[PDB]
């Protein structure tokens, strides 16, 4: 689980999304696993707008945040869940490190900010869900 708090806007996996997330929904997208509903107070999270591919990410199954090397936003082929068929996934970015259900939500992040947030995993790999084309975020 995990989310990122930037402005009045909260950022989750769509698949981890609660009844009040739906209820104060701002945006979703399937394709890409994310999903962000509006909040009362503001948050302290700070979008990256850049295009790194190293940073650090948090894994809840470990209590430890790892540096890491990502590749960059692309469509991956993701194998079926209990949350979505096998089907490809936009936006993904893929980094050899440990996931386990229950580790989506952890931050990705850089030197300019939050990058995104553990979406997939499986083999000693974990996937980010990109989030620094959404600028969007950053106002309104
Ligand atoms: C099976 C699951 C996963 O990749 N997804 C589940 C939830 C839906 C995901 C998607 N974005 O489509 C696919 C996973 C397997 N390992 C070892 N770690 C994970 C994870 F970190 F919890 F994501
Ligand atoms: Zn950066």
């Amino acid at each position: 689980s995990g989310a990122i708090y930037v402005g009045n806007y909260r950022v989750v996996n769509r698949h981890l999304a609660t009844h009040n997330d739906w209820a104060n929904l701002v945006w979703e997208d399937s394709s890409r696993d994310l999903l962000v509903s509006s909040t009362t107070a503001q948050g302290c999270d700070t979008i990256a707008r850049c295009d790194c591919q190293t940073g650090v990410y948090y894994c809840s199954s470990r209590r430890k945040h790892y540096p890491v090397s990502f590749s960059k936003p692309s469509l991956i082929f993701v194998e079926a869940s209990e949350y979505y068929p096998a089907r490809y996934q936009s936006h993904l970015m893929l980094a050899v490190g440990h996931s386990e259900p229950g580790d989506c939500g952890g931050i990705l992040r850089c030197q300019h900010g939050v990058v995104g947030i553990v979406s997939t995993g499986g083999n000693g790999l974990v996937g980010f869900a990109d989030v620094r084309d959404l600028l969007w975020l950053d106002e309104e």
